[PDB]
């Protein structure tokens, strides 16, 4: 595994959390295994995650109407994103491997992750229209989550009173990655840590490490195809007639967010098929 | 109706845009049927989104090993938050109806929204585990969702290529809402609205400000009931056997997050019931 990098992506404020130690864990356990490890800290490096005009260098094309996305499109092909931004993505173009590392906060991403997404994951430096989803700019790289949670297990079981865990995971693994061609690997889920005590920790750091030896060679989850859609506004962007009409008499639909009106088949988000 | 409160928070940088014109089509109709209408123009406030040990005044239970969750909480008992976020926590308070403004990003809320939230909905405040979801401290209350997309509705339907809405919507309309027990009212979705012409878009004005004039009479999202569960730590929170017997032999679940690996009754998380 010498010559792969890695960019772990850590989202805590506290250096004495475990959630830096599953940041320490992962780092440790990939060096040692011969990957380039690079880091984003986004509270130690004091990241500002609002999108706002600061993203962007020299002219404005319309100041007057001022739209982010077409923007931050043109700042980018012109090379005139904000430092802090370019130097997000070179860490991103470099790396095989992204590890996202953060404590479920609200059901989701804490604020800052969120914000670095959105400065970030520039348009046509992390996604295309013409090229959504597997078709992506990162179709080449491997992106995994690795999140803590306050709650248990059985709080995001399908009898939950959360309610399921793979339609929490949905927006992130399907909209954030996969929406940008990222193969996204089985969710690393550490549920209630609060709740789990000294020597139950250390294995579940010892656990992830373990997990790491071998990450780049583990089936990513399914998400449905692209090839499945017609992807044009006159269908528009519906799945083909003939994908319908094969999965018209099946129990299950293809995915949480393509249940279809049928049965989310079980874990699509994860456990891999 | 005069007497009754409403808070916008709106997420959005620019007065030219759509989504401040939906805002202030907002305020203008509920002032007009005698609501008292307050505003948080987050971008406008210049609010801080990042949660930290900065948000506590005083002396902290334990500095060496900070926790934000016990650390806010007992802030929040003894009067030592950041000003600005007990000033936002009195809008709350006030208010009858909340609306969020925003466009959709990254499959969510904006950043800024996101750390709202995450500083805002402190615990104690805003929820508790001994009182979750429907009789949480907002059960006085109602929330909606007022959200822009650039995606096509088509695109967000069951075949669509991004998949169903209902699945997106569920983690903020169910986990950051109903979790404190707000009643959430259907959700305004604007579709593709940097392609709708000029004619449309003044329409689209003129029906929210429609809706708006008899709001708090609406029929809320379904969601399954508190009761359902077997509300306690030991116990998982998990739904109740006998529930789950009845449940058995239904074709639909209850909702989103509760589908229990059925099909998911059409759009739980976009029109009432
Ligand atoms: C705004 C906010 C929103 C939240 N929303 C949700 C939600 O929606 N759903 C949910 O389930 N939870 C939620 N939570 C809870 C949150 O997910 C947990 O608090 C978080 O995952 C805890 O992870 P941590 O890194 O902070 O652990 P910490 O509390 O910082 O540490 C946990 C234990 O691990 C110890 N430890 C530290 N380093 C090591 C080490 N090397 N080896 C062994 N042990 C070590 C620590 O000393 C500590 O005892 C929320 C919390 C906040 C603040
Ligand atoms: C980081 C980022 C992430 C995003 N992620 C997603 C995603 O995941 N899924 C998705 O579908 N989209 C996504 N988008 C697109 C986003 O949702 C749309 O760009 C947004 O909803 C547009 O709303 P707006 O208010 O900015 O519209 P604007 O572009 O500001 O306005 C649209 C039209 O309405 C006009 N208008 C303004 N005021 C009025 C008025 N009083 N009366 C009549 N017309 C008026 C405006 O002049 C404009 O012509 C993302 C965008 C960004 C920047
Ligand atoms: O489930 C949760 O959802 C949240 C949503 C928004 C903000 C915070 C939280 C939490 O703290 C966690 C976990 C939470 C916890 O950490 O300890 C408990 C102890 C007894 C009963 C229940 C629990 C929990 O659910
Ligand atoms: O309205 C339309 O309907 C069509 C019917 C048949 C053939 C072509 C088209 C189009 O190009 C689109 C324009 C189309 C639209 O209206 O929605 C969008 C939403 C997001 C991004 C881009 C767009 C578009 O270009
Ligand atoms: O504006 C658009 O341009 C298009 C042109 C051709 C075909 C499809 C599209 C789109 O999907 C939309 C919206 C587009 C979308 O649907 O999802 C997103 C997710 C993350 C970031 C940005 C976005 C968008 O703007």
């Amino acid at each position: 595994m010498v010559g792969r990098r890695a960019l772990i992506v850590l989202a805590h404020s506290e250096r004495t959390s475990f959630n830096y130690a599953m940041k320490e864990a992962a780092a440790a356990a990939l060096k040692k295994k011969g990957w380039e490890v690079v880091e984003s800290d986004l509270y130690a490096m004091n990241f500002n995650p609002i999108i706002s005009r600061k993203d962007i260098t020299g002219k404005l094309k319309d100041p007057a109407n001022f739209q982010y996305p077409a923007e931050s499109v043109l700042a980018y092909k012109e090379g005139r994103l904000s430092p802090d931004i370019v130097a997000e993505q070179k860490k991103l173009e470099a790396a095989d491997l992204v590890i996202f590392q953060f404590p479920l906060q609200w059901f989701g991403v804490p604020a800052i992750l969120k914000g670095w997404f959105e400065r970030v994951f520039i348009g046509e430096f992390a996604y295309t229209y013409a090229a959504m989803y597997d078709k992506g700019p990162f179709r080449s790289k491997k992106a995994v989550l690795s999140i803590t949670t306050g709650g248990s297990g059985s709080m995001y079981s399908l009898q939950g009173i959360h309610g399921d865990m793979n339609v929490i995971l949905w927006p992130i693994q399907s909209g954030i990655l996969h929406f940008c061609g990222f193969q996204v690997l089985e969710p690393q889920l550490t549920y209630s840590i609060g709740h789990t005590p000294a020597d139950a920790r250390i294995q579940i750091l010892e656990g992830w490490k373990k997990r790491l030896e071998n990450i780049w060679d583990e089936t990513p989850l399914y998400f449905a195809p692209s090839s499945l859609f017609d992807l044009n506004f006159q269908a528009g962007f519906l799945m083909k007639k003939e994908v319908q009409d094969e999965e018209k008499n099946k129990k299950f639909g293809l995915s949480v967010g393509h249940h279809l009106g049928k049965s989310i088949p079980t874990d699509n988000q994860i456990k891999a098929r």
